[PDB]
């Protein structure tokens, strides 16, 4: 796949079997995805972005199936605008950015 | 040039000929960036994020050389903890994202 980044790159995916709409982040070190609910066995992580800080909840280990493929990967859940996949999920995709 | 996504994908820009650090940022809808004054000719506008919102100054037809190209785009400045280089630049400078 090749996004030219006209428009943003978002694509559907799986996370643990339920469906999201996700933003694929070079500018996010890591994932996060809000309104999925992935259990108790979590710990707490603190998360930065252009407005300030959140909490979120990591989930690691977690079944992520996106363009054709199937990772495992860590997640974060928490309070984002946009779910993302940033570069932790980007780089076991194999994802590149070229010019 | 190939970013392969196991690091930030930060670069060395010039901004009217002002040195900044940028993160190629395909999360990113627009450009925003701190520390630098473009001046008194710009349209305020708010942008969301994780933590929240900030204000922005927007500018058009600011020069950008980045990546050895020259391009005329649309900065906007503001409190951004990281300065970033969204679609808007990354369009203008024929960048994509692979699988
Ligand atoms: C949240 C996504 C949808 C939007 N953002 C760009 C992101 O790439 C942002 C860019 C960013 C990077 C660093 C600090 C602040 C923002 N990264 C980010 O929030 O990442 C967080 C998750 O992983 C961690 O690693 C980096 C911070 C954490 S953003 O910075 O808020 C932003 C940039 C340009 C924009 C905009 C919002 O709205 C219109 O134009
Ligand atoms: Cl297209
Ligand atoms: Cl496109
Ligand atoms: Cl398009
Ligand atoms: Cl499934
Ligand atoms: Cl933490
Ligand atoms: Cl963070
Ligand atoms: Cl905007
Ligand atoms: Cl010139
Ligand atoms: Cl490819
Ligand atoms: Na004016
Ligand atoms: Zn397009
Ligand atoms: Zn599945
Ligand atoms: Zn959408
Ligand atoms: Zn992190
Ligand atoms: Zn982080
Ligand atoms: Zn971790
Ligand atoms: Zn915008
Ligand atoms: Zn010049
Ligand atoms: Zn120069
Ligand atoms: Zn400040
Ligand atoms: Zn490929």
């Amino acid at each position: 796949p090749q996004f030219s980044l006209w428009k943003r790159p978002v694509v559907t995916a799986y996370i643990e079997g339920q469906p999201v709409e996700v933003l694929l982040d070079t500018g996010a070190d890591d994932s996060i995805v809000a309104g999925i609910e992935l259990g108790n066995n979590y710990s707490p992580k603190i998360v930065g972005g252009i407005g300030g800080f959140i909490n979120t909840k990591e989930y690691k280990n977690v079944e992520i199936e996106v363009l054709n493929k199937k990772v495992r990967a860590t997640i974060m859940t928490g309070d984002t605008p946009i779910n993302i996949f940033g570069r932790n999920i980007l780089t076991a995709l194999g994802m590149s950015l070229n010019l």
